[PDB]
Order: C-alpha cells, then sequence, then structure tokens
C-alpha cells in the first residue's frame, strides 16, 4: 500500500527534521533536548506500527505540555514562525508533523492503523509550538507579531 | 489523556464545516505554514530591507491561510474580507523584483541552489513555495479560494528566487551553474 | 522579466509542450525533485573546511537532479525521453568508498550526528519522498525506471554519506532507544 510508505516516510521526514533542529541546541544538558530524542525513538515506532501503540508518550507529551505552559505567559499575539534558531526550527518541525498527521489519519478511519498514532501526531504539534516559545523565551528572544 | 476534538481525525474550517485531516483544505494550508515557517528559519540566517520583505510575507502567507481555510462554497457575509484575496501583494513582489533585478548580473544559465546560508535557505524556501503552489491550485480551480492566492504563489517563487541571487551576490558568493 | 504570468491561473506546460493544471503528478514529481537538490544545496553550506570530495559529489548530483527534473517533464505517452544509466552506476561506486570505511551497523540510527550529517538524513527524507513521487509515474509508463533507479540509489548515499560525515567529525550518532 502506497498511504502507507507516504505515512512512514513522512514520519521519518519529520524526525530528521527533528534531528537537525537539535543540533541547534548549543549549550550541553537541556532537557528538551533529551525529549525530543526520546519523541524521535516514538516516531521509529510510529513508523513500524504503520508499516498496537500505547497511549504513553501521549500522555507523557501532555504533560511536557503542561510543564512548558505554566512557565510562559499567556498567548495573546498571533506569532510569526520566529523567536531564534532553535525556535525557527521547531516552527518548521511543527508544519512537517502536522503534514504527517494528515498522512496518518486516512490509514486510521480505515482501520489500518491504532487510533493512537494520530493522537500522538496531534499531540505532538502542541508540543512543537510550544517547545518553541519556551525556547525563545529561554533566549529571551521576543518572536514576530502578526500585522496586516 | 486529554480528549482533543482532532483526535479521531477530524478539523474545522472557518466555515465551520467539519473535515477529515486528509481534505485539500488543510493539505493546503498545512503547507503555506510550512512555507511561512521555512521563511521564519531563513530569517534567522540575516547575519535590512529584505529581512522586512520576509515578514510582510509571512504575514501575507497568514492571510491565504484564513483564505483557504474558508471555503468560499460556504463563506457568509461577515468572512467576505476572508474570501477576497487583493492583489497588493503581488504588485509589491512585482516592483521587489524589479528592484533587486536590476542591481544583479544580467542571467543566462541554469542556477544551482547555492550561494551562501541565506541564499540556500531561500531557494529551499522557493521549492517549498512551488509545493504551496500546486497545493493551493485545485482549491483555485474549483472556485473554493481566490484566484490571487494562486498569482501571489506563483510570484513569490520568483521573488524568493531573485532575493536569493540578491542575498549571494551582497556576500561576493557564486552560484554554481548547471553542467554537463 | 523572470515571471510570465501564463501559469497565474494555475495551469504550466511540460517539456512536451502540453499544458497542465500545476497539481498534475508530473509537476509534483519535478518540484519534489528541485526540493531535493534545495535541500542538498543547504547542507552543502554546512561544510567548513575546503576541498571536500563529497561536496563535489554533492554538486554533481545536483546537476543530474536537474536531468531527472527534465526527464520526469517529459511523459512518454504524450511523445523520446530515456534516462542513462550512467549516474547511477556513479552513485554505486561513490556508496562502496563510503561503506566500506564504517563501522558493520546493527542499530538503528536516529537522524543525528552532526550539522552535515543531520542536513543529510533530512536530504534523503527528501529524496525517499521523490522516489514515492516518481513511483506512480513509472508505473504508468510516463518515465524510464532508471529515473527511480537513481533516486532510490540516492537515498542510499544520502544516507551512507551522513554516517561518513558523522564518523569523520567523531561526532556519535544517537541510537533507537525502547
Ligand atoms: N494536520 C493539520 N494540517 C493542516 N492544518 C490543520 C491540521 N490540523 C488542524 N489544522 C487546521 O488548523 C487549525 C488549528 O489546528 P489544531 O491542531 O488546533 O486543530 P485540531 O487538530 O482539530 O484540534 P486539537 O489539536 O485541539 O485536537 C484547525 O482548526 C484546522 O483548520
Ligand atoms: N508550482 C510548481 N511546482 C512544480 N513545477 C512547476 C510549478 N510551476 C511550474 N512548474 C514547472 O516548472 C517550469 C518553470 O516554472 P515557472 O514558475 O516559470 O512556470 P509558470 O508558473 O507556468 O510560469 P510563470 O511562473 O512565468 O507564470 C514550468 O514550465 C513547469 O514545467
Ligand atoms: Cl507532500
Ligand atoms: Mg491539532
Ligand atoms: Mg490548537
Ligand atoms: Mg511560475
Ligand atoms: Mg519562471
Amino acid at each position: 500500500d502506497d498511504q502507507v510508505f507516504e505515512a512512514v516516510g513522512t514520519t521519518d521526514e519529520l524526525s530528521s527534521a527533528i534531528g537537525f533542529a537539535l543540533e541547534l541546541v548549543t549549550e550541553k544538558g537541556h532537557t528538551f533536548a533529551e525529549e525530543l530524542q526520546k519523541i524521535q525513538c516514538t516516531l521509529q515506532d510510529v513508523g513500524s506500527a504503520l508499516a498496537t501503540f500505547k497511549a504513553g508518550p501521549i500522555l507523557e507529551l501532555e504533560q511536557w505540555i503542561d510543564k512548558y505552559t505554566s512557565q510562559l505567559p499567556p498567548l495573546t499575539a498571533f506569532i510569526l514562525p520566529s523567536g531564534g534558531k532553535i525556535s525557527s526550527a521547531l516552527h518548521f518541525c511543527r508544519a512537517v508533523c502536522r503534514r504527517a498527521e494528515r498522512r496518518v489519519v486516512p490509514l486510521v478511519q480505515m482501520g489500518e492503523t491504532d487510533a493512537n498514532v494520530a493522537k500522538f501526531l496531534n499531540r505532538l504539534s502542541d508540543y512543537l509550538f510550544t517547545l518553541a516559545r519556551y525556547a525563545a523565551m529561554k533566549e529571551g528572544n521576543q518572536e514576530k507579531i502578526y500585522m496586516k
């Protein structure tokens, strides 16, 4: 099936975009770098699952999200993809992650893939978005804002 | 785990339709966000008027996104500002291109993606932009999206191409030329 | 003036002169191929030192990617378009060169290994996307099988070159962990 190869490929594409973003991290021992690396592993499991996906990593993502949200101001503006190297790269990862989601979706719904793979990808773009903001905040960057 | 509205693989348009995330509309808005993000990263390599231009373009790509997520077949009276995509930013890209073009050597051979970090990031952006044009086109040719969105993305890749060239020249980088 | 506006309505030309909508699978394959060449272009900028022979290789590969573009823009039924085996066989030689210098590998390598190596894993993914786009074209007999072969062998090249970059830099690449 072509749809499976497409979904696996786009998952790998995401993981490799994360791989490149990780290279932008200049200081050693950041916990989000650990997290991104764990996600990459999960993406490999996504890969073979597509080709039973437990809920744990979704929960993991949800607690990391909540951790970073509580450290950040409320979200009042619409931001443009920005805020420093890592941040921008994560915004790109977010876009690619959302593309992966769209590719997995028909596979679920056809019941060829565990529902949770979609949920994980859905939640991953929230993680990547949140992490981007968190990363920019910690560089004290200030992201660019929408203007007509 | 949370029960998020997107978890069963459906999302919403700005007109209230529920569609599988699979849908053309989301392929089209996703790919546009992808493009804007790529530009976001390219901006981070600015080492500048053209940096200002790239941001305005990101802002237009927001509008593009609002437009794509508002199918004309179901736009009502209050959504008219989203369904209406004015020509202005296109004329802008055109006059920007003329400006840069009048500062560049004449062009006759095929340029490979190259020219320094900013220039190469821009060539990648251009490629992503043309993918975004491919996603928008079927919405336009189905009457769901203003044709001006497509004009824009069409022109944008020529803008992004000529800026790449400009950046290369202002760094003293010669781009590679197609060989054989 | 570089823009004609003639594609402003969503249509464009194949190298046969046929007008098609821009979302036609021919354009999807050509574009994805451009995307790949652009990704290689960026990875090329991550090379610090002068005179790396792989850097010369990737640039030759960009040239072939243009040829792959043209071939794809010239679908066979509507025409006469053959893609020669040469750049494939050449890729195969370069692959052996790097492959033979590498540790035997039993792990699963996560996209990692430094900037170059990382950029090249991404390139590999985009190349694999380009393969997936070329596949329908070959199966309906619009494109020479060799074109798919080239991108396939190029996926292999980019993976193993990323391993090579990582090893030269002495940059440990990350492994799959359960
Ligand atoms: N995978 C996707 N690709 C492109 N666009 C999307 C995708 N998912 C959602 N969208 C669009 O972007 C908007 C914001 O995305 P969001 O992720 O918040 O929606 P969702 O996935 O339906 O909701 P939730 O993430 O809260 O479950 C959505 O209303 C939808 O129009
Ligand atoms: N968005 C696209 N994605 C992939 N391939 C394209 C795209 N647009 C055009 N092509 C192909 O690449 C060639 C050069 O593209 P170009 O953008 O100059 O064409 P166009 O959009 O038809 O014309 P113009 O841009 O001058 O209005 C075209 O002749 C066509 O074969
Ligand atoms: Cl795609
Ligand atoms: Mg979502
Ligand atoms: Mg949301
Ligand atoms: Mg064009
Ligand atoms: Mg042109």
